[PDB]
RNA sequence: CCGUCGCUAGUACCGAUUGAAUGGCUUAGUGAGGCCUCAGGAUCUGCUUAGAGAAGGGGGCAACUCCAUCUCAGAGCGGAGA
C-alpha cells in the first residue's frame, strides 16, 4: 500500500515543472486564502503579530507514503 | 560484436522563419545648436534747435521788453541696443 514512484529524480523535476506550469499566483502578491481548517483547532489560532504564523505550501502527493 | 527496435531524459547543431534590441556601412531626405554675416529696432541716452509754463535780475516803467535756471512736449543729427 506504498506509493511507488520509479525514478525520484525525472519524476520529481517533471512535477516542479508542472507545479511552475500551475503557478497561479506568483511570489510578490498579497492574498485572501481560504484554507479547510476545523472548528477545534481553531482554540491555537494565536495573535498573529504576536506568534509566528507561517504558511507552507505542499507538492503532488507529498502526503502519501 | 555491440550492430537493430521503439521509449527515458541530457549534449552539440540548422536558419527557412517571426518578434524585438544593438552596431557597421551605404542611398536619399530632414536637420537642433552656437559662431560669422544681411537685416530689424522693445527700448534708453547724448548734443543742438524750436514751442509752452514757472523763480530772479536789468530796463518804456502802466501793461511791456531783454538775459540767466528748471519742467512739459516737437524736430533733426548721433551712439548703445533686447
Amino acid at each position: 500500500r506504498l506509493l511507488r514512484i520509479g525514478n525520484y529524480k525525472n519524476t520529481k523535476n517533471r512535477i516542479i515543472k508542472e507545479t511552475k506550469n500551475e503557478a497561479q499566483a506568483i511570489a510578490g502578491d498579497r492574498i485572501r486564502m481560504f484554507i479547510r481548517f476545523p472548528k477545534f483547532l481553531l482554540e491555537k489560532i494565536q495573535d498573529p503579530k504576536q506568534l509566528l504564523f507561517a504558511v507552507y505550501g505542499l507538492l503532488l502527493h507529498e502526503h502519501k507514503n
